[PDB]
């Protein structure tokens, strides 16, 4: 078994795109796609494939279950979130909580203070810039809006913590219950988190709905009232984290094409605590250079009022840009994901029924790799003066 004793840690996957100094025009017809939709769209085709090769163990809930078992002997940042939550002090350490985490200490954001947290819940992404912000930033005081579909907040983040978040509760229907798809809620957040805290320095934004083979397409709309959410509240300057997943979809293109023109800087990003097996992606914008225009602002809001996945500008324009997104593509999806389903199809096989030989053999690996992060990602103890209230 070398093949297992020479698995090495992946590194931070950080994908640079151009800024696009053209002017956008947000299209309202469709236009002939570029050629390079085709290699996208046979990217779409492969990594869809790879993923079938679980469906037969998805068949007989056994197999299902040593899938799973085997799925966790392979996770080598397990037990890190514990470390880390004991360590140092740090709560809702949620596998969310070291990907933000893991981004704040790579991206170099210019300022972490002012930070609205939208599809938050429970409450990972708010834990880390907390404690990052307190243990790393050093900023006098940290002011925090966030939202969420209402339903979980497993920690009270949500029932501590009223005066921050932005969704109501069913028993208000009377009202935004923060679900992103609504294009009046996505308006009426934006509105409540600019009425409260200015300006914004960072938004975030970590949705997702799940199911594989259509789970970006199904997560489209959820994605750009996302973005819709955070360029309508975004202060100039400010910092923006998105979660996506494929970025096959001439949409979700379409929507990378849009950022390119608000940021200083925008990237592709898939963090070491992303699972490397799945296909989450964090795309990143730095340095928010303009705000939207009010016409730009209607015409957004419109397709997310009525929306079809027709991509919002003309595709052909931006080629090069197009280009680096396909690099990311390469990188995360084409060839990281797929190796690491590979890895973990063959240690199925091999050890479908020796689960805990498998464990075994790869604690060595695990402590080296939760090192590595630990002394990546530098840790300072969080003084409890500066800790969220949490009501569970
Ligand atoms: C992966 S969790 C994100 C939170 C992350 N675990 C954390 O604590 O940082 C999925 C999140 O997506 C949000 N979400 C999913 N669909 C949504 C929608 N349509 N509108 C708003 N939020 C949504 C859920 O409310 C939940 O907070």
């Amino acid at each position: 078994y070398d093949w297992l004793k020479t698995v090495e840690p992946t590194n931070f996957l950080k994908i640079g795109l151009p800024y696009q100094a053209h002017p956008l025009h947000l299209q309202h017809q469709a236009t002939t796609p570029p050629s390079i939709l085709e290699k996208f769209k046979r990217a779409d085709i492969l990594l869809n494939e790879v993923k079938a090769e679980m469906d037969p163990l998805m068949l007989q809930p056994e197999t299902e279950k040593k899938l799973f078992q085997i799925l966790s002997s392979i996770d080598m940042f397990k037990g890190l979130r514990k470390k880390v939550e004991f360590t140092y002090n740090a709560q809702i350490v949620t596998n969310a909580w070291l990907k933000m985490y893991e981004l704040l200490n790579t991206m170099n954001f210019n300022n972490t203070s002012q930070a609205f947290c939208n599809c938050e819940l429970p409450g990972g992404f708010i834990s880390a810039i907390n404690h990052f912000n307190y243990t790393m930033m050093h900023y006098p005081t940290f002011n925090w809006v966030a939202s969420s579909l209402y339903p979980e907040d497993h920690y009270g983040l949500y029932q501590c913590n009223p005066d921050n978040w932005l969704m109501q509760s069913p028993l208000l229907k009377k009202y935004n219950n923060g679900d992103v798809t609504i294009a009046s809620n996505v308006k009426n957040l934006a509105l409540r988190a600019t009425q409260r805290l200015t300006p914004i320095h960072l938004y975030t934004a970590d949705g997702g709905i799940n199911v594989y083979n259509k789970q970006e397409e199904l997560n489209l709309k959820l994605h750009f009232g996302q973005a819709l959410t955070g360029l309508l509240s975004l202060s100039k300057g400010g910092n923006m984290i998105l979660k996506h997943y494929t970025l096959n979809h001439a949409f979700t293109l379409s929507l990378i094409c849009v950022f390119s023109h608000f940021f200083e800087e925008l990237y592709i990003t898939k963090p070491t605590s992303s699972r490397p097996t799945n296909s989450e992606t964090y795309i990143v914008g730095k340095n928010r250079l303009r705000l939207f225009t009010p016409k730009e602002e209607q015409v957004l809001l419109k397709r997310l009022e009525f929306f079809n996945d027709t991509p919002l500008v003309d595709l052909s324009l931006y080629q090069n840009l197009l280009e680096s997104v396909y690099f990311a593509v390469e990188t995360i999806h084409l060839k990281q994901q797929i190796e690491f389903l590979n890895f973990g199809m063959k240690c199925y096989r091999h050890f479908y029924n020796k689960i805990k030989l498998l464990n075994d053999y790869l604690a060595p690996k695990k402590k080296i790799f939760q090192d590595r992060w630990r002394v990546l990602n530098k840790l300072y103890v969080l003084e409890k003066k500066h800790k969220l209230k949490l009501c569970a």
